[PDB]
């Protein structure tokens, strides 16, 4: 398992729509990703991880 | 209560030792911080705010 440590903090790209599950491209990679509060995060958005759920990334939008 | 939601992807800096338990500033605030996964985070560091347990702030240090 590519764990929590290595995940949480990085910034992403919405890459299909967090309603509030979706998709991002964090470094090069795709993943499944779920926005903490947010009812919807937009395609192209920036986000940061701030957890893991199995192999679903939890992400806030990056603020400001 | 402040929620979680005010505080999850804010930046701070520690200004008393993360090890793990410490003391972070927030925007203008002083808050207890916790690190998540580091044993330690040194003091002046930049941290990530990431979750809340109570009134304690859950960080990672800053990503590069
Ligand atoms: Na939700
Ligand atoms: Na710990």
């Amino acid at each position: 398992r590519t764990g929590k440590e290595e995940m949480i903090g990085l910034i992403g790209t919405v890459v299909e729509e967090l309603n509030p599950e979706g998709m991002i491209k964090v470094r090069g990679e795709l993943w499944k990703a779920r926005s903490k509060f947010n009812g919807k995060i937009e395609k192209g958005e920036k986000v940061r991880v701030v957890d893991m759920d199995g192999l679903t990334l939890i992400v806030v939008r990056e603020r400001k």
